[PDB]
């Protein structure tokens, strides 16, 4: 055994490498890019530790920006694959939950260090290739954010474990953070390798076992993530990877009475789940549904905005990763006088911005993720051309012949930009409304009244009263709020929480609150000299 | 304004007074009991601060243990009453949320001190009278637990507010704990005046406004609680009391798109809500359903149990408040050799235990809460007589002619006691299975396999290995676990959490996690010198 009260290593955010010319990481990245691109692989299910192709339909995983180039091939999970994944998860449970916390933690700390060192460029390259990220977008996601999730989750879990009660005289009260009963189903989106590795591993840390269904277009990085976790010592069957479109997996998982929870991130059309509220009397436990939605963000620039700050925040905010982060800047509200100072430069920089094959590191970004996404963006661009209220100021061109390429596009809207248009796609489309300087407060009212799907908002202003007025008036109109920068993805530990207006997602990844969803806390009270007569003092004569 | 980082008063659990003969609190309590019993009152709705009887059916509130004696009369809320309560809550919202935390906190701290001092015996007496509690049961509930909820909730909320993120170089990150949008619907049970005052006031503390529908049989203490809160300075319309059976209130509340959450505690048949998953697209926010269930508890006595400890724990655990706490001991599993030492004394003490009018402080307890509860207990007692597997060892008598009185009853079961029988009622009925000493581990297996509705369990054993074996084997069979004492209601801050097997109720009253359900946290990031060029280092030639 062990007689100790141990402490975990203290986490700090992983440094972001630049991959500048002549840097050694750039050289290593080239090697991994060649190696994955030139040697495509089978992308098997991983069930009970066994890597195996199943009997379902073969589905190719390709490079979005060069969709003739295959990266691998997976098999669409069948009902039998899914049932096997569930059994394996249940069979691993007892040995996994019985491992002390510190041994469970070590797996994830070791994974973090493996990802920071020897697997770093490989996992980054895989994310570049399959999800069409530039090296910077890959690095902040697949490397830094996933490393951070693991190290910070370990520290968060350790902090949870030491939250203990008061013992009164004559007793000792303690709290045991039990894992859940039954397996956790994690369903992960294309957009982030970090979210994809975190959703299955966070519940696993707390002693649970898991079935993990990654998104098809992210499955190369997801398979490699599974390999990394195995190399870190994750025991067989603690997490079980099932590839494909997810339909047969949900049919099995949602019908199984042992379903203890769902950790999911993607649309709010898949947030609709209904299917669990139906079957409630079939489940041994009440399933825990722990989800994040996407959304579309706004920036408001007061007359005191710095123009080069605003311009850069718009370009990065809208066009980083081709507008495909969980949210992206879709609507800007810019004071007339500031638009005079930077409107031409915004349009010119957007016109010059290079999207292409992300193995050419000079490009700013890549292509859209797949054909469905390309079509939604074509449809939005064509709506904008046809719409009276909207002019295409720059961009708008698209060509799916080599990759799913859509050019950065800036729309000018004469009337405040209407949120419902902006939500039908994820893509590099920025809508700008120019408003008279003196109408700042009225525009804040319009944003507030007309924004239900903003995860984030920003105010660009040097004037402190303008800043505070935005923080006050838009307090409920977005979930995370930015001052003088692009509103974007959080860094772990730095910008937790948020969500769209009205959401209930304080328990999303990024704080201890997520890890508490994967535990069932119980109090233990021992009384040292309990009563030996039942009569109470008030009862006396 | 205010330039400060303030601290709240440090909470400690409120001392329990004994009301022993000749004590001054006993004298004060008699006066309040006479005063409430001898002067029944209208029990009006309290809407927007206006106390008014509505046009619904008149319903008397009586003393359960002397049901001819009226305490008051209320009116069953109509749809119009409920719609008015909602409007008032929404109208109070803006001024309430705009009050600094400290001013919101002061209301509840002041209420706590009012309840500890000048309102103490009044609120206790009201709870005795209407809910048929002995003075001790009233004191730990209506006084100490409610005081504790208020003082500890204030300290918990303050602790939440200072949970803040890391700021990296060049930035400042902060977290704002916003109240919810829309009103909170609190529905409270008969069993506890503390839970009844806490469910509406906890969300109110965090800046929300509320409609509160108390249980009919608890409405005298609930009305007086509302008066106390007004005397503490709760502003009009922050909490709106609507009396009655709740049906017209739920029709209005659940149809209103502004419903932000439900704080509820009672059966798990009312936990079934479905009605919110139906209407999901009608709501501005995703409603937050924050609930506790009841259940029935067990005690296992190993051969090393102290007999007088076991006996007392069984009597208090089963027969305190007539078995009507949120859970009560319904099943005991006692080693043969220990049953030889205390079985006769258990039966004799149970036969002598006095239930009667709780204005006679010599009585141990009172009557059951109402006629429906009386009938369920009659039905369970008659099932036990008819059942082959079960003998009535003592008690079993009942008489509803003056009050809803059921005698403490002990059933002997030859085969391990089957949980499904025990859950159909709340009442003073204890089922005992005597098992051979050497079968301890096998009985732990039976308890584990056959207990889905235990909130709490206890092991009575001086032998440390027996203790640890129960803590291990029954780890998932109950929610809170007790060693050498009765398993019972928590003291605030001392035995948080738990729930029945499979439940998802870590967010129930009693920790900071409950208060976080009534907030929507957002991150605010300010960047001091943001980028003025969008190009990334990797893009260079």
């Amino acid at each position: 055994h062990m007689d100790a009260i141990t402490q975990v290593p203290v986490p700090a955010n992983e440094p972001v490498h630049d991959y500048a010319p002549k840097s050694p990481e750039r050289t290593r990245l080239r090697t991994e890019l060649a190696s994955l691109a030139d040697h495509p692989i089978d992308l098997p299910h991983v069930i009970g530790g066994r890597h195996r192709m199943g009997d379902g339909e073969r589905i190719d995983v390709v490079q979005p920006h060069r969709h003739a180039a295959r990266l691998g091939t997976l098999t669409n999970a069948t009902h039998a694959d899914a049932a096997a994944a569930v059994e394996a998860a249940m069979s691993a449970k007892s040995d996994w939950a019985a491992l002390p916390f510190d041994e469970r933690a070590a797996v994830f700390l070791r994974a973090a260090d493996l990802l920071a060192g020897p697997w770093r460029e490989k996992i980054a390259a895989a994310t570049m290739l399959g999800q069409s990220k530039s090296v910077y977008q890959a690095e902040i996601d697949a490397v830094c954010e996933l490393i951070d999730f693991w190290r910070f989750n370990v520290a968060f879990a350790r902090q949870i474990l030491e939250q203990q009660p008061i013992s009164g005289p004559g007793e000792w009260n303690r709290i045991d953070y039990r894992p859940l009963d039954g397996f956790v189903y994690a369903i992960t989106p294309f957009n982030f390798t970090s979210i994809a590795g975190n959703l299955p591993t966070a519940p696993a840390l707390m002693g649970n076992t898991v079935i993990w269904k990654p998104s098809i277009t992210q499955t190369l990085a997801a398979y490699l993530t599974m390999q990394l976790l195995e190399a870190a010592g994750l025991p067989p069957g603690v997490i079980n990877l099932v590839t494909g479109d997810g339909f047969a997996v949900s049919d099995v998982a949602l019908a199984d009475p042992r379903l203890a929870g769902i950790h999911f991130t993607g649309s709010t059309a898949t947030f609709g789940w209904q299917w669990v509220g139906t079957n409630i009397g079939r489940y041994h436990s009440y399933p825990r549904l722990v989800g994040e939605t996407g959304g579309k963000d706004f920036v408001v620039a007061h007359a005191s905005a710095r123009p080069d700050v605003l311009r850069t925040a718009l370009i990065r905010g809208a066009f980083d990763y081709q507008g495909q982060k969980c949210s992206a800047v879709s609507r800007a509200f810019i004071a007339h006088s500031v638009w005079q100072r930077m409107g031409d430069e915004l349009l010119a920089k957007a016109a010059e911005l290079r999207y292409g094959d992300i193995t050419d590191l000079s490009n700013y970004g890549g292509a859209l993720i797949d054909q469905r996404a390309f079509v939604k963006n074509v449809d939005a661009i064509e709506r904008a051309k046809g719409a009276a209220a909207v002019t295409v100021a720059v961009g708008g061109e698209y060509d799916d012949s080599e990759g799913y390429f859509v050019r950065p596009t800036v729309l000018l809207s004469d009337d405040p930009t209407d949120e419902s248009f902006v939500i039908e796609y994820f893509g590099p489309l920025l809508s700008v409304h120019v408003y008279p300087d003196e109408r700042y407060e009225q525009i804040l009212d319009v944003i507030d009244t007309g924004s239900r799907y903003a995860l984030t908002g920003a105010v660009i202003a040097d004037d402190r009263q303008a800043v505070l007025t935005a923080l006050d008036r838009l307090r409920f109109a977005a979930g995370n709020f930015y001052v003088n920068d692009k509103p974007t993805g959080a860094v772990v530990g730095r910008q937790p929480f948020g969500g769209a207006r009205g959401s209930d997602t304080n328990d999303k990844a990024g704080s201890p609150l997520n890890l508490l969803r994967w535990t069932s806390a119980r109090s233990i009270k021992e009384t040292f000299v309990a009563a030996t007569d039942h009569i109470y003092p008030h009862m006396a004569v």
